[PDB]
């Protein structure tokens, strides 16, 4: 194909060569040399770009702009060049089409500002920026010895093995981004990484006109993570943020290795320097100063892990599906069970030959066990139904009986396991054992038996250990229906004629699963805010900690705040802010000073003031700075100053202060039936300015005609421009108060003439970087951006004097106040629905609830868990978990912690208490056995003694004596059950028995174990002691007392870590969820084994 | 060449079709829809343009701008 | 670059006519800090509002004659 090359040197189809990414290049007709490329970085355009994806979404890698910059040097600065200070900003998420505009302009000689950006929906978004340099000297780094380098680095990291680990943090590298074959390292001291990279087959064909392929350059950035110091330290989501210097010394076609070097390695990020080598070891590209940090914070990682780790049992309303001999055994003979009578009659009624056994307590258990084993070998039976005797309200008694009930189930369970033939199906029937319907008050006794049947279903799965929770009102005809249907659910319940089925699942919600309360309106802190903007039904009243003000601040008792159009957007998430953080609802207020912070001479207590703050002014109490409040004149009230403040302010500033509104000059006021619009009409009228106004609604336009203003146009058009131009004989206006956007924003500028004063109050267009054409400014115009909100922060003394003059001007009566529609704080949602609909006219005021009336509030993470003004108790606090939380609680700022354990302080524990007592806070140690009642009273009395009320309890007390079903003794059950359950009832009783000191506690938590939920074989006794305690906690909550239970996994000092549980504990205490299950899940062996055996864990298999 | 096309079905040079006069086209990232072309109308690029000359000097005929306008309609 | 420089107070006084008559699309994003752009064309003002120019000359001739302002390097 020589012929082919000599053939080609002859014709010409009209085309031009372009870069794959950058795209079509045009140079702008303007001095200086300004360039502009426009190219698609879409997934349909460049399929290969879909293989790099974050959280299952294709995004543009850093390396993609690295190339874009490197490319852009040679066309701008016709020479060899470096790319300086390359920064990436927002993460470009890709679609089938994603157009991007690269733009490089010369600024100084051999220097050019480089910039990548994307325009969608009118919002320009700068995705990457740099400087380009062509004046730098070619100081080619010395070539390395590829083979020698590999000798110094023997520790081989497989590429795949590293790319699997990437997918766990959320970064996916598909087939195209699999270039990194392997990386060789040495130790944490040696800071280098040899990486054998290569461009994949699909892309070696598509190398086209790349300086360096982004897929390849990204493959070298992957190699930086292979380093041991990087794996050890920054063990989170690492993303590239920029590169200080990027130079290509030639063709990166033939690049087989990358030589990385770590500069700095920190928890925040990793700086590194790279060198792409060929087989000869000669440097082809040097990316020196690559920064890889973490935007996706270490706090959001914890929050996300916590959510995947929690488990709770949920009940589904189910129906009995589809379509042998039986034995109905009892656990109490002196108690006559109508359930056992009615079930034996319904099985014989259905046509099954059913026998009966009366195994009771205080009986010859060895003789009755032999009698049972004889009945099994005598006749082959399908199933065995174990009915448990009912007390037929005292918990103290149900806790003592609960042991005798468990011990009795262990004796029955051991005989059914030791069967010659096929063991029959076990159906344990309990009376209101656990909580299913929200209305239920659980009947204990049987509460502890759900842990044993869960352990028996795991140890001996031949007999499918099923549980059936039953109530009094239900009918025996429907109960036997379940026994003969043979459904595989191992945990079920019955309430009335409906049937309920258990199913395990993670549910870390924060809506109804959040703390609730009732608070006074005159006293106690209550703010109003949306939990998730967009939904107005999500508008909640929330409580806050009303604190002492100062220094140089004030706490104002609000009588009335306003509803500005700002406050509407915020509700819908549509609000722009320089801060970035979505502002808090309500800007201005009208109230009275409650407390003046140390130390200010201007403000005094009891003064009627009006101000601004942010921090949520739709509340009973607002803390504002001294700078941001001003005393009200005798002429206006708290409700009158609430409406006026920002509207008249924004207008005063705008028209008289900036634009210097003269008399007679023509002013345009967009949407003049609104708040700021009425205020505009007022000052424009005072001033004598000829008003030209707009409105969207014809009702609201005829409303402006009724206000004696001719020259009313549609605000939702660009017609007003040419309508006003005709209605002014081609003169146009003088001032434009521009609330309106885009074509209507540009149209206003085009309208006003010579005098030309454009007051832009509308943020949308500025925070979208709408590039306004300067041409009309040829007539001596003046653009004025306004952001009062920001001024409140930058120059608050202006905003103070502005609020002050508008309160004076209106109180004097210089300006008349506008349409004020008062609303109750409750119906603040409806104001937004109306204002959002544009139905309203003028200002809407929200009246704050006066009078000590109660309102249901919602404390989120303002819950005072660890507080100095309260006392704490920690049973089992001299070892293991309980002692770790005692050190963390003192550290968290707690006053008086009474630790306890039956054993005296251990030697390493006595050393931990010495160092904690020296560091401020006190750790009172009170020995005793929580099983004895006097011990729990002694602990409470000790914690209160130092004039501090009891604000929290923890139950880490436990005894773990594990054994297989065959060797679980009656004595061993008492040792595990006694501290777990008898300590809870004593701790419960001590709190009620105590005076007002203990009738104020915020929480009461019990440290259970996930082996109760799962059924770890060998636990049994310890698993049953926990199940009762999980139900007791739910009973304590039913009565009204606070109660919490956390089923903990496997602790360190794959597995639960020490600091992992402390943060998890504090999270769970702040929420109103009663039962919690913190345990490792991932793809464990015990979970995959449990999911396939029973349908309780159906959602885990997936 | 069926062969040359199959072996070239792998290393393809990135190029794009353009108008002879208008040339390279870019739509600016701004409202309203604003387009922009840059192109050569020189005698080296378009030899035939040297044949139209006013007072012995080569000039762009009126007809060239007609074509440019007609071309710019559809995009 | 000059617009991007000024902060909060932000008072950009463009006396230079080249970029205005060129219809340069000026990115509005820097204005988020309460900036203020002022176009100045005394030449046009002399026609549209000659009284303001009369007073503007009269006030500088007064300030410079009073000595309030010192005159600059003048080369005849
Ligand atoms: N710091 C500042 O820069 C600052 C401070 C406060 C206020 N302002 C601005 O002033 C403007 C008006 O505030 P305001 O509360 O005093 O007046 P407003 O009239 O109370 O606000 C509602 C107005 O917004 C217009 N509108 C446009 N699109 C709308 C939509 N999707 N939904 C509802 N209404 C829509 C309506 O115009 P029609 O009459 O045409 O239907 C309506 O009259 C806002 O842009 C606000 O941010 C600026
Ligand atoms: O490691 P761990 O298990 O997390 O800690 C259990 C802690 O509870 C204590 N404890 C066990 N039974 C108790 C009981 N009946 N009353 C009070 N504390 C008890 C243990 O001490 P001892 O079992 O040594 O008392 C130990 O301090």
């Amino acid at each position: 194909m020589l012929d082919r090359e000599l053939e080609s040197s002859a014709p010409g189809v009209p085309s031009v060569s372009v870069h794959p990414l950058l795209g079509s290049h045009v140079v702008l007709p303007q001095e200086p040399e300004e360039h502009l490329w426009q190219g698609d970085v879409g997934t349909e355009a460049h399929p290969w770009l879909s293989d790099h994806r974050v959280h299952q979404v294709a995004v543009l890698p850093g390396a993609a702009y690295c190339e874009m910059a490197l490319a852009a040097v040679t066309p701008v600065l016709g020479d060899t060049g470096e790319v300086h200070d390359l920064k990436f900003h927002d993460m470009l998420l890709l679609d089938d089409a994603t157009p991007v505009w690269v733009s490089a302009a010369v600024t100084a000689p051999g220097t050019a500002e480089f910039g990548v950006e994307t325009h969608q929906s009118g919002d320009r978004t700068q995705r990457a920026t740099a400087v380009l340099r062509g004046d730098v000297d070619a100081e080619r780094p010395a070539a390395h010895s590829i083979d020698a380098l590999l000798a110094a680095h023997p520790n081989r990291v497989d590429g795949d093995e590293l790319r699997a680990g990437f997918g766990t943090v959320g970064i996916g590298h598909g087939a195209a981004f699999a270039g990194l074959s392997e990386a060789y390292v040495a130790t944490a001291a040696e800071p280098t990484v040899v990486a054998a990279v290569a461009l994949p087959g699909p892309l070696r064909s598509g190398q086209r006109g790349y300086t360096v392929h982004p897929a390849l350059l990204d493959a070298c950035f992957q190699s930086v993570i292979a380093h041991p110091e990087v794996q050890n330290i920054a063990s989170g989501m690492l993303l590239p943020l920029g590169v200080r210097r990027l130079r290509a010394y030639g063709s990166t076609r033939n690049v087989r290795y990358c030589l990385s070097r770590i500069v700095k390695a920190d928890s925040f990020g990793v700086e590194a320097d790279l060198e792409l080598l060929d087989a000869d070891g000669t440097v082809l590209l040097s990316a020196m100063g690559l920064q890889l940090g973490t935007g996706n914070s270490d706090k959001a990682e914890e929050e996300r892990l916590l959510d995947e780790r929690l488990l709770t049992i949920e009940w589904q309303q189910r129906e009995l599906p589809r379509p042998g001999s039986w034995l109905v055994i009892l656990a109490g003979d002196d108690d006559e069970n109508p359930r056992a009578a009615g079930v034996v009659s319904a099985l014989i009624g259905a046509g099954m030959p059913t026998t009966t056994m009366a195994w009771s307590h205080d009986a010859d258990h060895d003789a009755q066990a032999a009698a049972l084993t004889a009945r099994l070998d005598e006749q082959p039976l399908a199933g065995v139904a174990v009915i448990v005797g009912d007390s037929e309200h005292d918990v103290g008694a149900d806790a003592r009986r609960g042991a005798d009930h468990v011990r009795h189930l262990v004796r029955i369970a051991r005989t059914l396991a030791d069967a010659v033939g096929e063991p029959p199906r076990l159906y344990v029937v309990t009376h209101r054992s656990q909580h299913v319907l929200d209305t239920d008050e659980p009947y204990l006794e049987h509460s502890g038996l759900r842990g044993l049947i869960r352990v028996v279903g795991m140890e001996h799965p031949r007999l499918r250990a099923t549980q059936i929770d039953v109530d009094d009102s239900t009918a025996h005809e429907a109960l036997v229906r379940q026994l003969l249907s043979g459904s595989p659910e191992d945990e079920t319940a019955w309430r009335d004629g409906q049937w309920y089925a258990a199913r395990l699942c993670p549910s870390p919600l924060r809506a109804a699963e959040r703390r609730t309360a009732v608070a006074d309106n005159a006293s106690e802190g209550m703010r109003l805010v949306v939990r998730n903007p967009g939904d107005l039904e999500s508008m909640e009243l929330v409580t806050f900690e009303r604190g002492t003000p100062g220094p140089g601040q004030i706490e104002v008792a609000v009588k009335a705040s306003s509803i500005n159009f700002a406050d509407v957007l915020v509700a819908f998430g549509r609000c722009p802010s320089f801060d970035g953080r979505l502002p808090e609802l309500g800007s201005e207020f009208g109230g009275v000073v409650t407390a003046v912070g140390p130390g200010v001479t201007t403000h005094r207590v009891g003064d009627r003031v009006g101000g601004v703050s942010a921090n949520g002014c739709w509340s009973n109490f607002v803390t504002c700075e001294a700078d941001l409040a001003t005393k009200l004149p005798e002429g206006i009230s708290e409700h009158e100053a609430a409406a006026v403040g920002l509207a008249y302010g924004t207008v005063w500033l705008g028209l008289t202060e900036l634009a210097r509104m003269s008399a007679g000059d023509k002013i345009l006021i967009h949407s003049a039936t609104g708040g700021v619009g009425q205020a505009a009409i007022a000052v424009a009228r005072a001033a004598g300015a000829e008003i030209y106004a707009t409105a969207g609604s014809e009702k609201r336009r005829q409303l402006l005609r009724d206000w004696g203003i001719e020259h009313v146009y549609d605000s939702r058009t660009t017609a007003f421009a040419d309508q006003i131009r005709t209605d002014t004989d081609g003169y146009g206006v003088d001032i434009v108060l521009n609330s309106v956007t885009g074509p209507a924003q540009r149209a206003g500028l085009e309208l006003l003439a010579f005098g030309g004063r454009f007051v832009e109050i509308g943020k949308r267009d500025i925070y979208a970087d709408t590039r306004l054409g300067l041409f009309p400014f040829r007539r001596n115009l003046s653009f004025y951006a306004v952001d009062l909100a920001l001024m409140t922060v930058t120059h608050p003394q202006k905003i103070r004097d502005l609020l002050a003059t508008v309160y004076r001007l209106i109180a004097d009566g210089t300006l008349p106040l506008p349409e004020i529609t008062h609303y109750p704080l409750e119906e603040a949602a409806t104001a937004i629905r109306i204002m959002g609909g544009a139905q309203h006219t003028g200002k809407l005021v929200i009246d704050i609830p006066d009078t000590g009336q109660s309102q249901v509030v919602v404390p989120p993470e303002q819950v005072p868990v660890f507080r100095g003004d309260g006392a704490y108790v920690i049973t089992g606090g001299l070892g293991g978990l309980g002692l770790f939380l005692a050190e963390r609680m003192a550290a968290a700022g707690c006053g008086r912690i009474v630790v306890n354990s039956r054993s005296a302080p251990s030697t390493r524990s006595s050393e931990i208490i010495e160092l904690i007592r020296a560091t401020g806070a006190d750790i009172v140690v009170e020995c005793g056995d929580i099983a004895e009642p006097d011990t729990a009273l002694r602990l409470v009395a000790a914690a209160t003694q130092t004039g501090l009320p009891l604000r929290g309890v923890l139950h880490a007390a436990a005894v773990v004596e594990d054994a297989t079903l065959a060797n679980i003794t009656d004595e061993l059950v008492e040792h595990d059950w006694a501290p777990k359950v008898y300590g809870a009832w004593n701790l419960h009783q001590a709190v009620q028995s105590g005076g007002p000191a203990t009738s104020e506690l915020d929480w009461f938590c019990a440290f259970s174990s996930a082996a109760a939920l799962v059924g770890s074989p060998g636990q049994g006794a310890y698993a049953a002691a926990n199940s009762w305690l999980d139900a007791f906690m739910q009973w304590r909550r039913a009565q009204g007392l606070p109660a919490t239970s956390i089923a903990w996994g496997a602790w360190g000092e794959n597995a639960i870590a020490p600091d992992e549980g402390a943060y998890a504990f504090e999270a769970i205490l702040r929420h109103d969820r009663v039962y919690n299950g913190y345990a490792p899940v991932l793809g464990a062996s015990w979970l995959t084994a449990f999911a396939q055996r029973s349908p309780f864990a159906e959602l885990f298999l997936a």
